[PDB]
């Protein structure tokens, strides 16, 4: 199975200047506890803004080009990706925009973080289907202390 997870601001905008503007501690512990011993699967512009690799997690990364870096595995392809998480029950897709287009079609599960958040970006989740995915969960919380923005965590599955 192949899920997709990304935190959204308004407008689907996910990065600008290959950076996440947005600081949530919240959706960040969200990330981790839905990635931790799980394959990743990222394309190269999101490696380099990450700028390390996942602990816990076998890293994956998209590339035309020979990889730079034996800490993580490198891959040519969608096949080879996936091919090389093995045969686990969840391989987690963690973008970037690129990467996030080419797996939708083949994702059963998208763990969707929407941020209430006005952002210039120059990256965008795709435009899906609303009609073809089910929400199974939802959890609105409020802006505090921590976390400067309202947010809600959704997972769709689809239908
Ligand atoms: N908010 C979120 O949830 C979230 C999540 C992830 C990323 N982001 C943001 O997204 C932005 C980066 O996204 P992006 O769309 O620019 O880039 P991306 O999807 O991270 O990376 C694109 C690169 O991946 C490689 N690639 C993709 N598909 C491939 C394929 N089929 N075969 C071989 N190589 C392939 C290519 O690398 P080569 O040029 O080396 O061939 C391509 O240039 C940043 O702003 C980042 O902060 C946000
Ligand atoms: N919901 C969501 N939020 C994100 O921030 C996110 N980020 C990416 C890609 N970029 C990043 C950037 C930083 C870290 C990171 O530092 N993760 C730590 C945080 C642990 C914590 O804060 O509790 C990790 O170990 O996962 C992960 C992904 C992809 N999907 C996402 N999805
Ligand atoms: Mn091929
Ligand atoms: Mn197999
Ligand atoms: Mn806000």
């Amino acid at each position: 199975m192949i899920s997709l997870i990304a935190a959204l601001a308004v407008d689907r905008v996910i990065g600008m200047e290959n950076a996440m503007p947005w600081n949530l501690p919240a959706d960040l512990a969200w990330f981790k506890r839905n990635t931790l011993n799980k394959p990743v699967i990222m394309g190269r512009h999101t490696w380099e803004s990450i700028g390390r690799p996942l602990p816990g997690r076998k890293n994956i990364i998209l590339s035309s080009q020979p990889g730079t870096d034996d800490r993580v595995t490198w891959v040519k392809s969608v096949d080879e990706a996936i091919a090389a998480c093995g045969d686990v029950p969840e391989i987690m897709v963690i973008g970037g925009g690129r990467v996030y287009e080419q797996f939708l079609p083949k994702a059963q599960k998208l763990y969707l973080t929407h941020i209430d958040a006005e952002v210039e970006g120059d990256t965008h989740f795709p435009d899906y289907e609303p009609d073809d995915w089910e929400s199974v969960f939802s959890e609105f919380h409020d802006a505090d202390a921590q976390n400067s923005h309202s947010y809600c965590f959704e997972i769709l599955e689809r239908r």
